[PDB]
């Protein structure tokens, strides 16, 4: 008897959960009618300026996505203020969405002003680090890597087969390897300061080391397609690289099961998940545990009901159909008895002197025309061309850093 709007990015976990989340919600709730929008161009849906009855009234979209909408609404001061929803009753349920969370996973990520106020629901629980075919490693008698002079000389020996050591799907995807391997070189208050603009940090030398690994694995051992293909139209095919044995590694999450189960492989190929390498030997690696977010635009038309639905997010019965394409909600117990295909991702949580990091850049401060995500990720894919100097870099990175700040 009452609409309610909802557009989902259709990302590798599939859109037909949310479908079925929806078809859930609306059993549950007879008098509330959702129309669901799955896309993978949620851009479509809210546009600049638009009419107040015209956008949706809950969204499914990450920081990160391709279009940036999220931070442009951040920016704009456009989202909700939802943290009502964390003491809401779970629909169906005797337990509140705080109660069911995961501890920790509110943080800057869903709180992206710092302090209390949250804006971006978490949504997903990935961990994130490299991937690469076991089975390619073990024919080989390859070691996977836990430092990065390790990394160099398997890259050495990779080519001598034929194989580039490393891929990646979209520079997007460097925040994950950017937020384990900057608490690999620093810390976890080093993490903290970059995230948050501390004066000078990038011309630390924790900082320079960060970028001057990052600038030797995508200029001298980078997959000569990457580039090309480094885009929401392609990436998929610089991850077939790995399914094909034509790159060794990757920054990805657990998505990727999913996203390439109808791709062909080589014989015998098996998913491999490690943390993202460190600098000095037994040093302590981390890996991302990488969540995308569910908001409410300041200029839904139908807020208290998207909160009712958002809240349902948590319950066990959605999470129990976002489980089948590997989508973990970030609630308690929802990584017992993981789905087998699982397992190979979470164990690396279980492996010696490793932790986990999380979090993107806070939003408080903007500067016109300039975006730090732009000057950190999106630069690899001219760091890799040869048109940004390693200097330029960390030069950009340092004079946007100290204009937030
Ligand atoms: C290209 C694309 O849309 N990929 C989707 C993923 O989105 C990427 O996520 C990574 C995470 O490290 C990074 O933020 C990228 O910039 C971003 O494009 C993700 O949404 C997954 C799972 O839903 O689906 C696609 O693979
Ligand atoms: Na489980």
């Amino acid at each position: 008897k009452t609409t309610l709007k909802f557009a989902a990015f259709e990302g590798g976990y599939g859109a037909d959960m949310y479908k079925e989340v929806v078809a859930a919600y609306e059993k549950l709730n007879p008098d509330v009618k959702i129309e669901l929008t799955t896309s993978k161009k949620i851009e479509d849906e809210i546009t600049p300026g638009m009419k107040a009855g015209n956008y949706p009234d809950i969204v499914e979209l990450g920081q990160g996505s391709t279009s940036g909408l999220t931070e442009t609404l951040l920016k704009d001061k456009a989202i909700e203020d939802v943290t009502d929803v964390l003491d809401m009753k779970v629909p169906g349920e005797n337990k509140t969405v705080k109660d069911k969370l995961v501890d920790g996973v509110i943080g800057l990520y869903t709180n992206p002003y710092g302090g209390d106020k949250t804006y971006l629901m978490p949504m997903y629980y990935s961990p994130s680090g490299l991937v690469y075919n076991k089975t390619l490693l073990e024919q080989n008698g390859w070691k996977m890597p836990t430092t990065w002079d390790e990394m160099f000389k398997l890259g050495d020996e990779a080519k001598a087969k034929g194989i580039s050591l490393f891929t990646y799907p979209t520079a997007g995807y460097f925040d994950a390897f950017f937020n384990a391997l900057l608490a690999d070189i620093g810390g976890d208050q080093f993490y903290q300061d970059v995230m948050t603009y501390k004066k000078d940090v990038w011309k630390t030398d924790e900082a320079k080391e960060a970028l001057e690994t990052t600038y030797k694995l995508v200029t001298e051992y980078l997959n000569p397609d990457t580039v090309g293909y480094a885009n929401a139209q392609d990436f998929t095919k610089n991850q077939q690289s790995i399914l094909d044995g034509k790159s060794l590694f990757m920054p990805n999450g657990t998505w990727i099961v999913n996203e390439m189960k109808d791709a062909p492989r080589t014989s015998g190929f098996e998913w491999g998940f490690a943390p993202v390498p460190t600098v000095k030997n037994g040093g302590t690696r981390y890996i991302n545990t990488t969540i995308e977010a569910v908001w409410i635009p300041a200029k839904a038309k139908n807020k208290e009901a998207a909160k009712k639905f958002m809240a349902y997010l948590y319950s066990d019965e959605a999470a129990s159909i976002f489980a089948k394409t590997g989508a973990i909600q970030p609630i308690k117990g929802n990584t017992d008895d993981l789905a087998s295909d699982m397992k190979v991702f979470y164990d690396a949580y279980n492996e010696d002197n490793v932790k986990a990091v999380a979090g993107s850049f806070s939003a408080t401060a903007t500067v016109e025309g300039k975006n730090i995500k732009d000057d950190l990720y999106n630069a690899v894919d001219s760091v890799a061309s040869g048109k940004t100097t390693l200097q330029q870099w960390q030069d950009k990175l340092n004079e946007t850093s100290n204009a937030l700040n």
